[PDB]
């Protein structure tokens, strides 16, 4: 465990929930490489809580909210949504490193959490590339650099500590 | 709090304009509700110009006084849409966009940190909504809980 502490008073009590799976930073595979990238592209979700059905959600919910033990986030596989479309000519563009979901691995079955926790969300290499593509493709979509940096698909720039 | 270190030297910022939380007025009733659907955005700081925002990350970038997420009104988008319906489903209570006010100007962060993300009565009425209209936007509920666009539930105590 070692975190969370709300993860963890849902865990060490794992067997009040059925549909119970993993968190996400424990169920995924990333590419050494670009980690620091999808790092800042997960962001929190790194702690995501995975249940197979939503009652064992809500379950969770009222459990903390009784014990008050803080607070998460639960991802149902039966509600999310991990649809998302490519760009044609991202590709191309400079700077383009690649895809969220390309630069990820998760066990079989559980394909739906790339597209879900990224989609077509993407990589590059510096600040100043990101930008120039947002603006170019007006992307609704996501973009981190390798330097650390994110742009929200509403424009929302982060970075540098 | 990277913050402060940005507006304690405010004057390297031109463009600067103020944090979320300051320049927004929430009505008192479902305060809580909306305190969940902001999340850490209610510590952005708006810009007027995406230069001061690269200048303020650079800035941060060097001192290592910490991240922030910088709002550059000439970059972020607030357009949304409503969805016929929606008013007359059970435990519906509102759009964010509705419950909140903004100076004048500032009408674009309305529309940018909230869309048509909307407010309901409990989880169910949350989940059970976003079951039928297979909603991509987001609904907290007056209790606190949250659900993502794309469906992660969210919800506890402290």
């Amino acid at each position: 465990r070692g975190f969370s502490r709300a993860v963890r008073a849902v865990f060490e009590e794992k067997e009040r929930f059925p549909g119970l799976v993993d968190v996400v930073s424990n169920l995924i595979e990333v590419d050494e490489k670009y980690s620091l990238a999808v790092s800042v592209l997960l962001g929190g979700t790194a702690q995501n809580i995975v249940v197979r059905n939503v009652d064992t959600a809500k379950a969770i919910v009222e459990f903390l909210k009784q014990n008050e033990a803080g607070r998460v986030t639960i991802l149902p596989l039966d509600l999310i949504d991990g649809s998302f479309n490519r760009i044609s000519g991202l590709e191309n563009e400079r700077g383009f490193v690649g895809y969220a979901v390309d630069l990820v691995k998760f066990p079989s079955d559980l394909e739906v959490l790339g597209g879900f926790l990224f989609g077509n969300s993407v990589v590059v290499e510096t600040l100043d590339d990101a930008i120039r593509m947002k603006k170019k493709y007006r992307l609704n979509t996501r973009i981190a650099t390798l330097d650390g940096e994110l742009i929200s698909g509403r424009g929302a720039i982060t970075g540098g500590r």
